[PDB]
């Protein structure tokens, strides 16, 4: 029993890890690059995915996904499993993968027949192929979301997927895994613990207060796979002591999703599935106002607040935050509110840095708006979680994350008795 880390070696885009073993080769994700490695799509997935058995998937998120359709593109045919949750979110993910992207290297056909052979894997349901034995686990990092738990050969191994963070109200609490001869796990924030859940969220009210009450815009820069919704929920149950303005998601695909959370009920915590049981939709707080068209969107900048607005991308990259951003942060009057990690050197720490301007779309704007980071409301298992994770493993192999996060996480690993490597491309690991 051998896992092949075929993506997310030293770098977070890219996961995707095939398994050998039981005389079969199960491929865990099948996600796109991103951002820089992005063109590394087009390149090969560097095995063959005509000799693919089966492919398993831990959630929707593009990075995880995305090159799915590449996979069939290319050969394959078999069976892949995910949970019916990310079976349905996966849809519009690549839908809006293949629509907005330049660079295409996959089409419609291939996303087509792609998800024509999804099959639902609950939960706790034990897939069998040649003398393996598969089963998900609750990984609480996106509706559906799950950690691989592969078995076969007198071994067990655990492919953690991405581990949501504990702290947060959404989701329910990853679960532990089981122990295991080896673990090939994230470590997107191995370097430090995530800044505590609620302080976050007092701190977030009394910014929508202060610039709410004074006739401001509040702007959110957001994913719109569940960062965006989870803001919503917030806005929801705080709502009845925030000042009334009418709360704009300025995002489509923002939409699609919410549109289907009501058709995913169980795949929430249990606070969230008690809020869905009073019959009531705890992620659409009152005055809520989905923006569709650039036409709608535009008129923001130029409509006076007060007003809270979500739009992507998430980290700045691009789309219609940037044209809320540009005519926005220069009224002293509004605050910017990132509730995502913005990384080094992007649109995102240039801001945070109170510089006396930024150059957004052409131009250099003054940065008189207020700046808030909300580190609590970040998305994945700080270090900490993931200690307590990992805790009782005797060995470790660091898939997605930055060299160095990964090896602050290593750091502590070792000196904890526990043997840990850091994935490299290509280079399978014995179980
Ligand atoms: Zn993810
Ligand atoms: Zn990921």
């Amino acid at each position: 029993m051998r896992i092949v880390p075929f993506g997310a070696a030293r770098e977070v885009t890219g996961s995707a890890h095939l398994l050998l073993a039981g005389g079969r080769r199960v491929l865990l994700d099948c996600g796109m690059f991103q951002g820089k490695e992005e063109a590394r799509n087009h390149a090969p997935f560097g095995f063959d995915p005509k000799e693919v058995d089966a492919v398993l998937l831990t959630h929707a998120h593009l990075d995880h996904v995305g090159r799915l359709p590449k996979l069939f593109r290319e050969g394959y045919r078999g069976p892949v499993y995910a949970t019916r949750a990310t079976v349905l979110l996966m849809e519009i993910v690549l839908e809006d993968a293949l629509k907005v992207m330049d660079e295409p290297f996959f089409g419609p056909e291939d996303v087509e027949e792609a998800l024509g052979h999804l099959r639902p894997l609950e939960y706790g349901e034990w897939l069998r192929l040649g003398a393996l034995s598969l089963a998900f686990g609750q990984a609480g990092h996106l509706p559906g979301s799950a950690f691989v738990v592969a078995q076969g050969e007198g071994r067990t191994l655990v492919y953690s997927g991405d581990l949501g963070n504990r702290e947060k109200d959404v989701l329910p609490d990853p679960s532990l895994p089981p122990l295991a001869d080896l673990v090939l796990a994230e470590g997107t924030y191995g370097d430090r613990p995530h800044r505590p859940y609620r302080e976050t969220v007092r701190e977030f009210l009394e910014i929508l207060e202060k610039t709410l009450s004074q006739g401001g815009k509040v702007l959110i820069p957001t994913f719109a796979v569940e960062r965006a919704q989870e803001i919503l929920y917030v806005l929801y149950t705080h709502g009845h002591r925030l000042p009334r303005a009418p709360i704009y998601l300025d995002s489509p695909m923002a939409g699609r999703v919410l549109s289907l959370y009501p058709r995913l009920v169980r795949y929430f915590s249990e606070e969230v599935q008690a809020h869905f049981l009073q019959g009531k939709n705890p992620f659409r707080p009152a005055g809520l106002e989905v923006v569709e068209h650039t036409e709608a969107s535009k008129a923001l900048n130029r409509a006076p607040g007060p007003m809270v607005v979500l739009a992507g991308s998430g980290m700045l990259a691009g789309g219609r935050i940037l044209h809320h951003l540009k005519h926005g942060l220069s009224d002293p009057r509004n605050a910017l509110v990132f509730v995502g990690y913005q990384p080094q050197g992007g649109l995102g720490a240039e801001i945070i840095a109170r510089p006396p301007a930024v150059r957004i779309l052409g131009e250099e704007v003054p940065l008189r708006a207020s700046v808030h980071t909300l580190g609590g409301f970040y998305g994945h298992a700080g270090q900490d979680e993931l200690l307590d994770w990992l805790q009782g493993e005797p060995r470790v192999v660091l898939v997605h994350g930055e060299e160095e996060k990964l090896l602050a996480l290593g750091k502590l690993l070792a000196l904890r008795g526990q043997e840990v490597s850091l994935a490299r491309f290509g280079e399978g690991v014995p179980v």
